[PDB]
């Protein structure tokens, strides 16, 4: 049977989570407010069912039992994030450290390590303290960099003796696009012509924010390398998400469109991280709306990772979009490309419970080989991979998830192929550990290998996928 022995010795298999999506205790334990507390409460129409992460999975209180479930599955690693406003309630270091917040993360880490599970810790998973958003507009401002650095340093100082894998941030594409182009994610900003957000500019702010995300990342990495890595002996990277782009047709127009789509989503980050420069297509199409790295900034950002985390979910077909005389100016329309999961009406792969998301396991290897070939064979972790069910069956039926067993079998086979093609993948994390608060989708989508019965006291039930993973892991 297909099992972990097919993967390199010491390969890390894990499951993933994040703080706002799992913890709850949003106003407890000394925690201060973050932009997702604010967003979910002030824009309920932007979350399915007007849900919040006020309680989520209550991982804050239930972590001891959840860590037992991780051990039961037999996982090697666990991805989790630090809630910035839980440890620094006013965002700034001078605003004071919340000892009870530090204590929570220490408790989780110590329990994880006692079970032989390596913590892979994301420093920033979108839950910016409201205090920083209010003071200077969060990642719209160059001021964010040094507050981010202090936050990262707090983490290194308090946890780095035990944590040996750091991720500066998760999916800065999602933060920038979702938060500042489409206004679908906190802090919920977009152009006035969209009649969807009170403030913003979809044609400028995504580029401003991405620049500052990259600079904040780079500052944290520099600090880790110079002050902590030699003694703590850990590794630091960053997690990027991209869809794999397939040309809608064999035309040059569609081939080019597919690459532009990949440039704007993926290259936007990985080309600065690899080359110290933005993609040529973005320089060309976005022009002076796209910030330039100074010589010093380029040197700081280029090479600023020990490993690359990749989140992979889907592939899309891409169509060329001709220029117009009608300027709905936005990051989204800048790429002159249109993504669709359908060619001639037929989906790109097996359906899932999520309408836009189809199964395309080939695209994981395709992405990995592309990354190897373009960005100098980096060390890679698959930091997220998974699928969602719709939340409208019973607990007993929700636990039976052969479609997710299928999903993981196919993607791990594809991952095995990528490794055999020479891609330096060192680990793999399922999104998600638990069914959780899936941002704008609230609790309508279930990505977990463990079922959470939100209607019955948040009870945990391992799904068939979790039991399959347990068998796969020889545990
Ligand atoms: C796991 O896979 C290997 C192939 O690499 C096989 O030799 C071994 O018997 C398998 N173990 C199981 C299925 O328990």
């Amino acid at each position: 049977s297909f099992n972990r022995t097919s993967f390199p010795d010491g390969f890390v298999f894990g499951a993933a989570s994040s703080a706002y999506q799992f913890e709850g205790a949003a106003k407890e334990g000394g925690k201060g407010p973050n932009i997702w507390d604010t967003f979910t409460h002030e824009f309920p129409g932007k979350i399915s069912n007007g849900s919040t992460g006020d309680v989520a999975d209550d991982f804050y209180h239930r972590y001891k039992e959840d860590v037992k479930v991780l051990k039961f599955i037999g996982l090697d690693g666990f991805r989790m994030s630090i809630s910035w406003a839980r440890v620094l309630p006013r965002g700034k270091l001078s605003g004071g450290v919340n000892k009870e917040g530090i204590a929570f993360y220490n408790n989780v880490i110590n329990d994880l390590l006692s079970k032989g599970i390596q913590p892979f810790i994301t420093i920033f998973h979108w839950d910016l303290p409201q205090a920083l958003e209010d003071e200077y507009g969060g990642f719209l401002s160059p001021h964010i960099v040094n507050d981010f650095r202090d936050f990262a340093e707090l983490c290194f100082k308090e946890f780095g003796d035990r944590v040996k894998h750091w991720i500066t941030m998760n999916e800065p594409w999602s933060y920038s696009y979702g938060g500042y182009d489409a206004g679908l994610l906190a802090p919920g900003r977009c152009s006035a012509f969209m009649a969807f957000c009170p403030k913003g500019n979809s044609g400028t702010e995504p580029y401003i924010v991405t620049h500052n995300l990259l600079l904040s990342h780079a500052a944290a990495v520099k600090l880790y390398k110079e002050k902590y890595q030699a003694y703590q002996k850990g590794q630091i990277g960053i997690t990027l998400v991209t869809y794999w782009m397939i040309p809608y047709s064999n035309s040059k127009a569609d081939k080019d469109a597919a690459q532009r789509a990949l440039d704007f989503m993926y290259g936007w980050f990985i080309e600065p991280l690899s080359f110290g420069e933005y993609p040529k297509s973005m320089r060309r199409l976005v022009g002076k709306r796209l910030p330039r790295f100074t010589k010093e900034q380029a040197m700081l950002v280029k090479g600023s990772f020990d490993f690359l985390g990749l989140n992979y979910y889907i592939a899309n077909y891409v169509l060329n979009v001709p220029t117009s005389n009608s300027v709905n100016l936005s990051y989204t329309t800048d790429s002159l490309s249109n993504q669709t999961a359908f060619r001639n009406g037929v989906a790109i792969g097996r359906p899932t419970g999520v309408p836009a998301f189809f199964m395309y396991p080939k695209g994981l290897k395709d992405l990995l080989v592309y990354t190897k070939e373009k960005y100098n064979d980096p060390v890679i972790y698959i930091t997220e991979n998974g699928m969602g069910d719709n939340n409208n069956v019973t607990t007993e039926e929700g636990i039976k998830d052969p479609q997710r067993v299928y999903f993981y079998n196919q993607h791990l086979l594809s991952l095995k192929n990528a490794i055999a093609a020479g891609v330096k993948v060192k680990g793999y994390f399922t999104w998600a550990f638990l069914d959780n608060f899936e941002w704008l989708s609230g609790y309508t989508q279930r990505f977990g290998i463990v079922y959470v019965d939100f209607k019955d006291g948040l009870k945990r039930y391992p799904k068939h996928s979790a039991l399959w993973f347990k068998k796969f892991l020889l545990k």
